[PDB]
């Protein structure tokens, strides 16, 4: 139940509510592969998150970090540069991994959301980024919150129709 509620001295400047998990395939011994799913729980930290161009950063243990960009007035703010980094030297989640160190998968998505609204999509957005399947859902989002108060006006993703 990921919640990132960033505030300044005038109120909330960024609100994010969502759920995500990552299905990762990595190489294992004797020329094999292992596929695992990591559900990001809450216990995970949001260090580095900030309200130019407000970002969210999520860390979970040794293994996985995740980040996203919000850039204002690319018409009128873009959700961009979604990046997942995972560390296969962590036996805790990647047991039997051949490769060591960090791997990074980039998401080409560049999504558009109006200002002064809250973006809502409780539905599952799936991005197939081999070797990683990213799933996002239960999303309530507003970057660049004005007057310290989250908007009451909703923009709903098409998947919710
Ligand atoms: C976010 O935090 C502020 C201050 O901590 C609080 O007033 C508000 O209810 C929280 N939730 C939002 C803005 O959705
Ligand atoms: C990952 O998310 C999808 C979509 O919400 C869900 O169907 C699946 O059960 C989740 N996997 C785990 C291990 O929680
Ligand atoms: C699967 O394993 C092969 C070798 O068996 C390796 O070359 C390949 O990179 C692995 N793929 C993934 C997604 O782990
Ligand atoms: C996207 O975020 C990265 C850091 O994660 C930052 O360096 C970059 O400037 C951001 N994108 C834009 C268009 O500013
Ligand atoms: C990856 O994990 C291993 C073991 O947990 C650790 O030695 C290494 O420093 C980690 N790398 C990063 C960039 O966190
Ligand atoms: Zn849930
Ligand atoms: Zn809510
Ligand atoms: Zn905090
Ligand atoms: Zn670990
Ligand atoms: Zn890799
Ligand atoms: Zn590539
Ligand atoms: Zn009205
Ligand atoms: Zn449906």
């Amino acid at each position: 139940d990921l919640i990132v509620n960033l505030t300044d001295s005038k109120g909330t400047c960024l609100y994010a509510e969502w759920e995500m998990n990552f299905t990762i395939t990595y190489e294992t011994t004797n020329q094999t592969n292992k596929t695992i799913t990591i559900a990001v729980p809450d216990k995970a930290t949001h260090d580095g998150s900030s309200c130019n161009s407000a970002k969210i950063m999520i860390q979970f243990g040794f293994a996985v970090s995740w980040a996203v960009n919000f850039t204002k007035e690319a018409s009128h703010y873009s959700i961009h540069d979604i990046v997942l980094s995972y560390n296969t030297s962590d036996s805790t989640v990647f047991p039997g991994a051949v490769a060591k160190g960090v791997h990074t998968v980039k998401n080409p998505e560049n999504f558009k959301v109006p200002l002064d609204v809250i973006f809502k999509c409780n539905s599952v957005l799936t991005y197939n980024l081999t070797p990683v399947v990213q799933k996002y859902w239960g999303i309530h989002l507003q970057a660049f919150v004005q007057n310290g108060t989250v908007s009451k006006n909703e923009q709903v993703c098409e998947e919710d129709q």
